[PDB]
């Protein structure tokens, strides 16, 4: 079934509930899911209307863009030319910079398959907006079914040559409650490699290290507590993890990680090279969820994406997007339930 | 009464009904009315749902800017600094560049008066946006009254020094009825002088000229078929109007325009220096309105704005606005019954 109500603000609350009885929800503010849940339990991180997203944090389900992460600097080269884009965190451009596409209210279609419903978000990005050549027009196709599986489809097409490089960032927290650790998931992930950090402000460090047989290393499923106890300088640089994790294997037919609760798990699919992964390291803030107090390590990230960075590290890839070609990418969460 | 629904595409519809049984529609798709109904009759030019906005015409009814109308060019000078904004019409840049603030949906909130309802919309400009320098954070609040007043007001606040002046894109149809042509509706505004346009681009000839005595002479009430027949090359450039009109005294206090058809009335009241005027010269365009084929002067606008051309014309004003300061612009649109005997033949 399809239900549609009243987020708050002008915003829309598109539910989606599958043959199976589960619920994905979205909204149009930011194209984002808000909601994920499965006899009665949260999945995801969420709140409860749209004025929450903007005085709490804005980031939470959202798509972000049109560059997701850090650009040292705010800058980049587009056709051997420098542009200095929006500066939102110090001097360095965080999530396309402020007030961006996460903010704004998106239009979109619903598209009834049967057994998949279709929400398409629409957005036209103007050109120079925020530093960026435009217009780029771009789509984010959210997608539920009856194989439990949530689908997320970008499109982009600009006008001038550009870069791009978006990403969805819903936390996971299969424990259903933000003050709880996400230290008892278990975790595997299909990488042997990641970029590390220069410092506090987290912009790249500059190399591309090994991390197989570290507390990074992941190939092989392991509790979340390791790398939380772990003393590799870069898990105490920012009290947990917030780095780029280079796949193996690319492809969207393999399972680049899964994220595990006892019975309930999630598998993750991409056409991308990196993710990013951000275990909600807030320390003491106490973000409020569903009127529960966010503890340090109350979530998770999985950002598919090209690795931040490739400014400094061109062997990451190139976010480069030319006029006229399009930009398509796919990222896929599918859920399970052992019997 | 205050109701909500969906609108289309994402947007909403907010209906309004005050205590005289008057009805006002608006959607957040471009912070833009939507209807304005009295008795069942429609006031103004509008379509059923947000698609048609898109597809067909998406300047009805709209908040319009950064900047309002047409910039030779797309060439403004800010702070000693040139700027090229988009340019969508040729050159130019009209109505603040391509895919503006009127295609965007705003937030908005509703606030419950009693005798007045407001609905706040906000958006913000990103910097850059169009090669507008910002971010400029805004909104316009649209408020309905038991008085029958339709009241717009903007507010603006910029990061950087940048430039501002938008407009409210109404069309007015006392007829009710697209196919049906304004020509019968009678004018009066209090203004002497216009602003010729220098060519079919449409951008300011350069020079201020006075009308007064001629067929574009709306200080008495007359016809607009007056305007319509008359055969001055300023009409006939344009088939119709299409001109800026400098109000001859400021303030909101004062009645600039009047547009009447029988026993209906509507009052233009605003703070801003001028009106520009535009009576849908779309020829057989034809773009249909409830199922209505739309008329060549099938409409006519009351955009009330600092006049585009100040560029060229630094007479007409100054649309800078500086970092830090705080716009506002108010317009007013009431509608009476009876305020005239006006009964004519077309
Ligand atoms: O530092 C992290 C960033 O890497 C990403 O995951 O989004 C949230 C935070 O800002
Ligand atoms: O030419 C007119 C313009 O002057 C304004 O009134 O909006 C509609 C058309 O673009
Ligand atoms: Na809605």
């Amino acid at each position: 079934s399809i239900k549609i109500r009243d987020f708050g603000l002008g915003s829309d609350l598109i539910s989606l509930t599958n043959k199976a009885g589960v619920t994905i929800s979205f909204t149009n503010l930011g194209a984002r899911i808000v909601d994920w849940q499965k006899d009665g339990k949260h999945l995801i991180l969420g709140f409860d209307s749209a004025k929450e997203y903007l005085e709490k944090d804005a980031y939470p389900g959202a798509t972000v863009g049109p560059t997701a992460g850090r650009i040292k600097d705010g800058l980049v080269k587009i056709s051997g030319k420098d542009y200095i884009l929006n500066q939102n965190e110090g001097p360095q451009t965080l999530h396309g910079g402020e007030e961006s596409i996460h903010t704004k209210l998106w239009t979109y279609e619903v598209t009834d398959l049967g057994a998949e419903v279709q929400v398409k978000f629409s957005l036209v990005s103007n050109d120079g907006t925020n530093g960026y050549p435009g217009k780029i027009e771009m789509s984010v196709t959210h997608s539920f079914d009856d194989d439990n599986k949530w689908k997320i489809h970008y499109e982009a097409i600009s006008d001038k040559d550009t870069v791009f490089n978006p990403t969805g960032h819903v936390y996971f927290n299969l424990n259903g409650d933000a003050s709880e650790s996400v230290e008892n998931h278990g975790l595997r992930l299909a990488a042997s490699r990641f970029v590390p950090l220069k410092d506090q402000t987290e912009i790249v460090r500059g190399d591309i290290v090994d991390i197989k047989n570290t507390d990074l290393d992941f190939r092989q499923e392991k509790q979340l507590s390791n790398a939380f106890n772990s003393n590799m300088e870069q898990v105490q640089l920012v009290k947990g993890i917030d780095h780029p994790f280079l796949l193996d294997q690319l492809g969207l037919d393999k399972e680049q990680a899964r994220l595990t609760l006892d019975d309930t798990s999630i598998s993750v699919f991409t056409d991308q090279p990196s993710i990013v992964i951000f275990t909600a390291n807030f320390g003491d803030l106490g973000t409020l969820y569903h009127e529960k107090k966010q503890v340090h390590h109350g979530g998770i990230t999985f950002e598919c994406q090209v690795s931040p960075g490739s400014e400094q590290i061109p062997e990451l890839g190139d976010i480069s997007l030319k006029a006229g070609e399009k930009y398509q990418a796919t990222t896929i969460y599918s859920l399970h339930t052992k019997l």
